């Protein structure tokens, strides 16, 4: 059905993105950042995209650029697949858990980006990743897809957890807005 | 599919409703206050009900009567085309984002009156409209409607994006409660 | 020289907006918000853009459609007029004076948006115009101009002065960023 | 060039002075009050502006009385100068360090007097100057020249630092104010 | 045009710094610290000059003693490319935006050294680099270069933006005060 | 007698008004502010003055403009009646109640702009005029007056109350200064 293809070159980076909407969860993505790549594993498989990232960058200095420039990617990547955006939910709205974690998200595809995030996470690395990324993905991400996304922490201690718990209540939140309502 | 309509008058304002449940979202209020009108386009809009009204009221005085009788019916119109309840969902749960603010709905049809309101709007007045009215519109409502209410403001700053993002928010979570479930 | 051009029809407003960079302080604007007019109008004198705005929208509602559609209009007009955006500035920054009232803009023409407002008005209006509404005014503004802005209060008691004091530090910064660079 | 010129005598003082806003740095000041003379050469020599300034006063009394006639001298001659204020930037904001201190100077050659002084000189005298006579100097000097002036201390311990870097970043904007710009 | 050369060895590192005044914007650095790199291109690219930059050192140790000894080295490079500094403006000043991140940066290359640093960064590494040479690197480039350097945070969440853009707006302020003031 | 005329034309007001020291009460304004004209009203009968003032601004915008306009022109119109300032009082100080509220005025014919202006006027309308409007009158009377102007509220609620006390006191203590001493 709904596929969104983007390839975007900057001096910094090289990003390759390919997403289904109406997929059956495959995740094949590899961005030279360990963790992001079992996020986007996450948003695959909870819902039920398929996903394929596949990025090369300045991973020697920082992991800020190549973050930042597949962020962008999904989500201009978002805004084709959704085309004209006929008869969709377009709203989505999902409290999930992971253990002590619990997270809520609600967005809306409304054209007019907004990020709310009220997340702390109280270590600043979760393996190699710098922690602060995780808001500046969703930034990124929110700013080319046109998406109003509000992010809230009702609990969590672990930041494996947390981050692993937003991103499952972010892909079934995304589900529920990209599929069509019987209007 | 389910109707209901209600004739009101009083010394004040008169009041006209009709209202379907199951109808395909057209917006048909004409109140004598152009902002309230734009919140009923909403509910219509979002909740696919077709909403109908007619009035005129003592609006040279305050818009405090006509808010109320108006907000009055549609308690008693929702009331009637509910009629025996038979076999709907009862509950809607929807919190909906309107840029930055977020507003949580929960409801229950439940036969007992209830509103829990929580919500502060930074400004007197969006338009001219009173912005202690809108209390009082769902408190009306609830009260002919016997519905169990609870409003909470997450997010907000501007005030036209709260009250409209409480109706946008209770348009849905109406929707669900008087949707049929395969029970 | 460097002209952008926009037509938008949504259901709510009608706006056309042309603005030209290289411009000799031509102000002819009618948007049916008279303050909002003449802040267009410090925009053009003191930038030294020619502004032509012309719009109809839910005025008897409020403000706040017409507002936000001149806005969008207005930051899409500034993308199509920058093109390339080869030689310029790039960076502007300016702090503006008025009377008792000092405002400070610093801006990046980014291809990403970011608003930081940190302006506290002491009145709901000036004259008849929604307060709230300058914030979003920026806000929607930079959401389609892809612009980095942020405003910053350091001086002001009159509501009128740094709304206008705002507009003058705007337009000149503007203008500091549309210029050529001797590259 | 731009030449003002003023003699006024008071039963206290008699001043006399000549401002030529398109000069060359000609510092040439005695007024019977050394530091203030070690400012005004400070004036001339970063504003580039050439300073005339004679004065004889009641300094037995007390330095106040030849300041503020100065001062007033020197704002009427750069009224004068000005004239009818055709074709220049008019707007001035410099933000100038001396050591350890830092001051922002932001002023509009706008024809209605303000001083916003945001100033804390930590000593009472630096040589025999009155240091409460700094605000003097440039409160007298705005009111005859119809001048708009915030002088905002951002960081400052030493007393001669503070007040000639104020007269640096006073300088330096004030020349940016009375440049011609290509219209 | 002016430039500036220094081989600076010492027990610890092998340093090797040619910097351009009046270049087009040549980056060319390998410090074996990627990030002090990409710091030197962003020097190199804002004030358009051109940063040749070579070194070694006790990088398995620390970052500390070749960050400090490049800087030293990059301070002498300024101080022989300056000359006898005739009738350049001496004094820059720019307020440089990065998404949340905004950085004044005031500068006067007077002969006497200071800095005023007032940057708190919440972390404690951009990639493998320890967020306490950034003043450090700052320090060590005022005392030989013989500058006055004042750098104040007025916002900043993410540590990448903080840092490149007081990078960014150090490097259009040194533009501003080597630049030559028609006199 | 002592008589003061001015017309002055802006790009936004027509303002034309007549002073006469030595009246008789004759209250002749239309302003295009029914409260200003009601202040005025007040402020010949109270000092008896005749005061005719005829204008024409932006009220449609704001009411500022014509607020300050007239402001301005009264006080030019101010010092020509006054002429060369012969035998007179110089000094006025009164404290006048209106009901709860008690304001103080002590003005001083001082050919220097001062105000000092301590109210605290509880709402931000009486009637359809900005409340903020009565201090930048104040203001913008005593720049073009050369007066200065001392204004403590001392007491008082309701804000109609508050205005028209200053009005009245302001007045008696004019009249005062303005009469002629027994030289
Ligand atoms: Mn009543
Ligand atoms: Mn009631
Ligand atoms: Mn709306
Ligand atoms: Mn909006
Ligand atoms: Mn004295
Ligand atoms: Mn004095
Ligand atoms: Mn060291
Ligand atoms: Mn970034
Ligand atoms: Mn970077
Ligand atoms: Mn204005
Ligand atoms: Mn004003
Ligand atoms: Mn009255």
């Amino acid at each position: 059905g709904r596929i969104g293809e983007v390839k975007r070159v900057t001096k910094e980076t090289n990003v390759s993105v390919k997403i289904n909407l109406d997929g059956t969860g495959v995740a094949d993505s590899s961005s030279g950042i360990p963790f992001l790549d079992h996020m986007l594993d996450q948003l695959a498989s909870h819902g039920l995209f398929d996903v394929h990232v596949r990025a090369t960058g300045d991973v020697h200095i920082d992991d800020h650029h190549t973050n930042e420039d597949i962020a962008l990617a999904i989500g201009t990547a978002l805004l084709k697949a959704l085309g004209e955006r006929k008869g969709i939910n377009r709203f989505g709205d999902f409290t999930a858990p992971l253990d002590e974690a619990l997270i809520h998200v609600s967005l809306d595809l409304s054209g007019r980006p907004y990020l709310g995030y009220n997340l702390e996470i109280p270590t600043q690395r979760v393996g190699t990743y710098d922690t602060q990324l995780v808001e500046h993905f969703f930034q990124s991400l929110v700013n080319t897809s046109g998406m109003t996304l509000h992010i809230r922490q009702l609990a969590g201690e672990n930041s494996h957890h947390i981050i692993e718990a937003t991103f499952k209540a972010f892909a079934r939140a995304l589900r529920q807005a990209t599929e069509t309502d019987p209007r």
